[PDB]
């Protein structure tokens, strides 16, 4: 079926050929398992770096967001140019445009759409519009934690939880599933799989629940 | 300065030639009084009708939203055509497009942008992007009340309050988030009084002013 | 081959395929409201076109995964969207005509030999509310039509007739209630009126 | 006041610089006198040669039309490029696009829009959309006659007539339908005389004026 | 395999249906053998008819270029319209658009993109962007000779050469050469009269000059 | 009259708030002096980083260029966004689009257009299309030298042919081949200067200051 893959921005800040090489194989691996793949790429450091520079000279919040969006699109193009042929050569700039590009039956790579949200929201929207039952959020963490492994000791990894639990835990910045994202995944009952992009090579396993991952169930 | 005017959908469901006429005279006042007006029109009943009909046959939530957006755009075109020669002849379909159309120095009429939100959000976004310090929400009510007068007795009208007060109580999430971060004040008023919009803005005529916090 | 299906607007008020949807009551509801405040004729037409497109989206969205997700706004755009090999739903294109004309244009551009006009009547008559003409020609229809404008056009307006004739496209007028019985109407003779180009 | 100027295709076949020269002049003069000018250029011989050639190898009628449209656009670009800095640098490809380009307040040059009609229809549509009360059709003849003036001797020019008078005889069906419903008067004149365009418009120079009815 | 076909402007001036008839035939041949084909059409005489006229009244060099581009696009439409159902119905106006239109898997016909270059450069760019290892330049002459064959008894066609041997010497501008070299695209110069023997040309069983990148 | 200002990519790599400001200034100055300004922003390090990352996994040369172009547009947006309502809110992606955006009478900010060239070429094209008689190339250097600075001196006046003799996604040049070809045929003079002096742009333009003026020939 259809599946949306949200690649965290950090993924591009790293500068190591192996990242793209592996993401590319996994996009193929997912393909050879009868999977249509949509990919959303975040802005990463390029985004933050420009948002800061822009903010420094007083650029309004709306425009700071656009800069982050454009930065996320630059990453989108990078992913796409390595997916060449395999992907539809256009980076939709709105959900409506995505819906169109998705018609062509190839992989579609997206960046941001609108100010006031994050690529997480985009991933949700795109997942909903593409009838994807699963939204994989590949980030630099292994999964979801009750508090924060960085600041609290032995906060064991929650391999399963609902949009309710994730709400209490979370109870241009973000989260991982900002408000709009959660709202969308819930109304369209899309399950979110948080995993480490280091394991994109074991995505097929992740999807069928055989590897370190956190699955958020809609409720 | 710049100002955004959010016209509730009900405004178009009434079909009384006087609504468009009055709205048309007011956009002209604001204009001949040093304002650049941006207008956001809601889907109204057309939106609901199509959403209803579409839902009935199982159209996904994303697509029901698109239908409401297109309906809101149809109202956008209606408002735009009557103001001809005061408005830029294009209904932007995204904030990015709005920003572009706004460059032309004329009135810009908009409908929805993206699924998952309401024209309220669009009005906020558009207000923020156009550096509008005030977002006027023209609806079928006089303003904000501590609880709806429909059900509680002796509910007067809050002539002033802040985002926090409004919290304790249309403005969807994104709208509030935007008006707060960019400190945009929202003026809730009755579209029946668009002929007194200049007064409203300077705090006279009956209205509820939501202050950002 | 290819076939174009023109869905009358009333439909919403209640083999490759191209679909054209009319504005219906939404179109006329706006057209009268717009006219009331003096909106020019060109713009009234645009309102009708937008209304027709709104219907186009509704139809498109329901056929999802069968239709190319874009509503062309001009013949040139249609030709392009048609390249993708999926169903294409269209609304109006230009002022001064009706979706009928669009259907014809679209039929011609797509090399469709048949244009099916599904309306709120079983076929072509001679007058409305009288017998049903089960088989006529572009000339007979042109005559059955006559003079005595955003909102109201004739079954097949001037441009539609001109197009169907020059490209020899046969027009099948039916009842959208029998849309389901299209494989037969089309190829049968059932309760349909077939207009032969001449 | 807005005014639409339809330049006959022949204008470009003469490979006459003198024609483009006088056009710029009049566009410049019209602008001066407070007129917004929309220009529609026909396909001319280029359109002819291409359609001919295309037809020869069996291209469909729809596509032959598109080729004439493209050829009319090529002329549109030529006129535009010469009007540079006075014209909006884009040749709209549909009435909807024209409406948009016209918002920018500069001269807009157009070619064809859709198959099945002629630039005359385009001129009419564009005139209607831009609220022009006059559509000037500039051809290689001083005006309307009852028979061709170059062949028939003793043909007198008809200075005034009606849409019907014309029917009872340069204007395709759509064009006439449009000029009538929107009551646009059409002035047929010789493009050799465009520089005297200001006189033509005020009934103080040779020309045929078709009154809508 | 992807391949780009550059049709010289003269091709359209003969008002030769003969030419179009054979182009359409070889596209079919190419499609029928699993070749994706991108086509670039030059402005030909139409281009110079409009440029000459424009220059006459002082239109700037940038705009003269645009006129030639539009002229080449008009030819692009003509070729496209005859390929109907075999080609994507849009004439990209920039390399970025071409890349997009090419995604659709059908034949793409192009004209010019930007001022300051020729369709040759467009053909090279498009070849590079579409990963075509071969760029066929169909001219009205069998290939490249040692001495001009126009008026020079039979001379002798040189079957092999390099982009360097090309420099040591129309239909080839600076950008074109830079591109074919950096992306190592081989260029085949051949007569458009022979465009249906195109399958042979490509494999060496037919007359032509092959420029090797270096 | 019109003038095109080419901002070197390094200008954005310094990530200095001041950089953006002084620009926003000169524009207002230049503007307030009967000058319409077109601005072309290069890709800088962002472009370069992507061009190398992309190349590492084998992305073709055409696509590496596109990445550079998009990176240069990102800078274009940044510059545009900082120029409040002074600039037309759209980053043209082709000369044809530039010509259109330029009609609106406001500042237009551009990035790349097409593979195979550099923003220098874009600046030249844009200058020619906009009838600009002068193309200002603001780089981090002070002007031109027959050898990049060491110990060499600054050639205050040379010709495009002088530059030729004096003179791959990434590969720079001051003026690449297309740029020179364009500036020559349309006789556009190019003023090479240090972007540190954007503030003194009005002086530069009238000869009074540290700059190298390349005369077309
Ligand atoms: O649709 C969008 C996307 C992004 N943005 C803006 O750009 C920025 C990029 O937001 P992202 O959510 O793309 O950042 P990221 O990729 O680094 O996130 P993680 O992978 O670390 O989870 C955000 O901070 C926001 O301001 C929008 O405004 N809208
Ligand atoms: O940006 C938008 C706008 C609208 N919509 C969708 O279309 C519908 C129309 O959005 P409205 O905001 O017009 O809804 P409403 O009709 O209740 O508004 P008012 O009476 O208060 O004016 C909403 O119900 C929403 O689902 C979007 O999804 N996104
Ligand atoms: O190409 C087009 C299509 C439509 N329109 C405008 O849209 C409006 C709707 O005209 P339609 O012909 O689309 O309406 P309908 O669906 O009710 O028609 P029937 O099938 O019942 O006969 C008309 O008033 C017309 O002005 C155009 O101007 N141009
Ligand atoms: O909107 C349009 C315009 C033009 N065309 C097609 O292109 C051709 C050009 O139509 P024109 O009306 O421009 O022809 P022309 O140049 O000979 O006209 P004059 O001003 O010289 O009298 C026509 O023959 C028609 O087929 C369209 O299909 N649609
Ligand atoms: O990308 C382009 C293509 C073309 N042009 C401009 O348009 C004209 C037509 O471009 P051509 O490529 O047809 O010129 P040419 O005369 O060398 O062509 P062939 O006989 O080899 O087919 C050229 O003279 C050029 O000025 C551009 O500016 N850019
Ligand atoms: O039109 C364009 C512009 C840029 N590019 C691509 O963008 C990349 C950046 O080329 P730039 O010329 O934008 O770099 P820069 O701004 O840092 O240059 P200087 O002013 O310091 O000399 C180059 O690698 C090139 O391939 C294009 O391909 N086309
Ligand atoms: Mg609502
Ligand atoms: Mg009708
Ligand atoms: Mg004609
Ligand atoms: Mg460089």
């Amino acid at each position: 079926m259809n599946i949306i893959l949200k690649i965290s921005g950090k993924f591009f800040d790293e500068d190591n050929v192996d990242n793209l090489i592996v993401l590319r194989q996994s996009i193929k691996e997912l393909a050879d398992n009868g999977f249509r793949v949509g990919i959303v790429t975040g802005g990463g450091s390029t985004a933050r770096r420009y948002i800061k520079l822009a903010r420094e000279i007083g650029i309004g919040e709306a425009y700071l967001d656009l800069l982050g969006i454009w930065a996320s699109r630059l990453n989108a193009y990078l992913v796409m140019f390595s997916l060449q042929d395999l992907a539809y050569m256009h980076v939709p700039q709105s959900l409506e445009e995505f819906i169109q590009d998705w018609s062509h039956g190839k992989v579609v790579v997206t960046g941001g759409f609108q100010p006031g949200q994050s690529t997480a929201a985009v991933a949700a929207l795109v997942a909903e519009a593409s009838s994807s039952k699963t939204l994989v959020v590949a980030t630099n963490v292994d999964g979801v934690y009750e508090k924060d492994p960085r600041i609290y000791a032995d906060v064991k990894l929650i391999p399963h939880l609902t949009t309710q639990d994730l709400r209490k835990i979370l109870e241009g910045t973000y989260e991982l599933l900002d408000p709009l994202a959660i709202k969308i995944v819930e109304r369209s009952k899309i399950r979110v799989i948080v995993m480490n992009y280091r394991k994109l090579n074991r995505i097929i396993d992740i999807l069928k629940g055989e590897e370190v991952s956190s699955i958020i169930e809609p409720v």
